[PDB]
């Protein structure tokens, strides 16, 4: 497995530091079902947990988001070992107000934002439930209670201070997992909307940088790529397939968002983000503030001629642990 290329996009000069991206898959739905092509021996955990660790430490990112990391993981495998390389993290679960067995809370999966503490320290870390915000902002949309409040996805966020000596600044780093379900646009673009909409509660109550992560489940040509590129969409916007003119939308507020975030990645420079036999695509972005921040690179992708020499159909791999591969950029922060 050859290493992934680093791109220089955009030469230096201000801080500078590095973003990585990267939904780990975590062992509960690394099953032979979902799964077929990779051997079991390939999927197990012991086996895989090796290669991200291994992605993670090679990509030695500054901020670190994570999706599917399972609860008992994140304090007994990736804390304690990132610990070591000198981070600090922040966690939270899926699915907190379900009543499930100690077993069961163990291996919840949510989201996780790492960052190393000699150029960053932690004010505020925040976790925004999906199915709360939808719940209350439902009066008047069946579809919303039905739909969207339904779903337990989750998105975490931490304002971190920006060391002096990197040039009080402060940058806040997002990191969400939305539903997946192709079916279900209206609730990729709604979790999209109600996550930077409380994004934004959270800056007043402390303009101030974004970096936004986050395995969105949606194409580059969907409406949760368009309302995060262009600074919002139309409420009548086809991908929320009716009710489209709802004014239960408007609460998250055409419905406008006062960042102006590009995306990391742009022109399918990575020809997909997530890479199975039955899908492949760009579903996976690190956003940034785009007047506050410039990009001076990003890890290109894996080889495809390797994949197509080794007849790789889909991931994960004896070498390619998890059917996501890792975004990794480096900005720079203008004052
Ligand atoms: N537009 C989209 C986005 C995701 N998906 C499905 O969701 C899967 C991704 O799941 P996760 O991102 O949650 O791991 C894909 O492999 C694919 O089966 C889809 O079928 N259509």
């Amino acid at each position: 497995l050859p290493p992934r290329p680093w791109i220089t996009l955009k030469e230096r000069d201000s801080a500078s530091f590095t973003v990585m991206c990267y939904n780990v898959l975590c062992d509960k739905y690394a099953t032979r079902q979902l799964y077929g092509y990779c051997p079991s021996w390939a999927l197990n955990w012991e086996y895989r947990k090796k290669g991200i660790m291994e992605e993670i430490v090679n990509c030695d990112a500054d901020i670190i988001s994570l999706q599917e990391v399972e609860t008992e993981q994140y304090f007994t495998l990736f804390l304690p070992a990132l610990k070591e390389r000198g981070y600090d993290g922040f966690f939270s679960p899926k699915s907190r107000a379900k009543i499930m067995s100690e077993q069961e809370r163990k291996h919840v999966d949510g989201c996780a934002i790492f960052f190393k503490t000699e150029k960053f320290t932690l004010v505020q870390k925040h976790t925004v439930e999906f199915n709360q915000v939808a719940m209350a902002n439902s009066d008047g949309s069946e579809a919303m209670l039905n739909r969207v409040m339904t779903k337990d996805n989750i998105g975490v966020a931490v304002v971190l201070e920006v060391h002096k000596e990197l040039f009080k600044q402060l940058l806040i780093v997002a990191n969400a997992h939305m539903h997946w379900d192709p079916e279900y646009s209206d609730v990729k673009l709604i979790q999209t909307m109600m996550f930077v909409s409380e994004v934004k509660n959270i800056l007043e109550k402390a303009s101030i940088p974004l970096v936004l992560c986050a395995d969105l489940n949606s194409l580059p040509d969907s409406g949760v790529v368009e309302y995060l590129s262009n600074g919002g969409v139309a409420d009548n916007h086809k991908d929320f397939k009716e009710l489209r003119y709802n004014e239960c939308l408007m609460n998250f507020s055409r419905i406008t968002h006062g960042f102006q975030l590009k995306s990391a990645y742009e022109n399918n420079l990575m020809p997909y983000t997530n890479y199975t036999f039955d899908f492949k695509g760009v579903i996976d972005y690190i956003f940034y503030s785009k007047t506050h921040m410039n990009v001076l690179g990003v890890l290109g992708p894996l080889d495809p001629q390797w994949l197509v020499e080794n007849n790789i159909t889909g991931c994960p791999h004896p070498h390619i642990p998890s059917d996501h591969f890792s975004l990794l950029t480096q900005l720079e922060l203008h004052p």
